């Protein structure tokens, strides 16, 4: 049993909630929160910017001397850094940005992070900003992710289409 609430249920180990991610983090608080990070951590826009918002820019200043230590992430990859107030942790992983001509193929590498821990709260991967399908998304993310994963999903029509058409 954990504190998620309102999910519905679409596999065993996928759920999908209409919520902002941001406000969802600060009242369950969970272990592991994603972020939909770019490689060079700049937390400027979508789900990005609205988490480092969240956290009072201390998500870019603890990401900024990440970058400076260890140089840009991959396309596919990702890392753990703090929750600060939203989270235990933040799992920045990065999608493919189809508005960069990156390879779409990479975002089941990028859900493939997420089979590191146990229980996530995230957005859909490559969404949004990001310019990816979000039903494709949806599909990559069921089918490869087998830990336990509530998706939040910020736009209420963009969710019940989800939901509506999920296979
Ligand atoms: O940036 C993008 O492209 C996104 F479409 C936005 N997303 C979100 N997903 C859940 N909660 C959210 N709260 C927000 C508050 C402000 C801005 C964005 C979000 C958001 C998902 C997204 C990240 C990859 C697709």
């Amino acid at each position: 049993v954990n504190s998620f609430s309102g999910y519905l249920k679409l596999t065993d180990n996928v759920y999908i909630k209409n919520a902002d991610i941001v406000e969802e983090a600060k009242k369950v608080k969970p272990t592991v929160v994603v972020n939909a990070a770019n490689v060079y951590l700049k937390h400027g826009g979508g789900v990005a910017g609205a988490l480092n918002k969240a956290t009072n820019n201390a998500m870019q200043v603890e990401s900024d001397d990440y970058i400076a230590t260890n140089g840009p992430l991959k396309v596919g990859g990702s890392c753990v850094l703090s929750g600060h107030n939203l989270a235990k942790h933040c799992l920045h992983v990065v999608g493919p940005n189809v508005n960069k001509g990156e390879d779409i193929q990479l975002l089941k590498s990028a859900y493939e992070n997420f089979n590191q821990h146990e229980v996530l709260l995230a957005p859909l991967l490559s969404a949004g900003i990001f310019g990816a399908d979000p039903i494709h998304s949806l599909r990559v993310c069921v089918d490869t992710v087998r830990t336990n994963v509530y998706l939040a999903v910020f736009d209420k029509n963009l969710y019940d289409k989800l939901v509506s058409s999920f296979l």
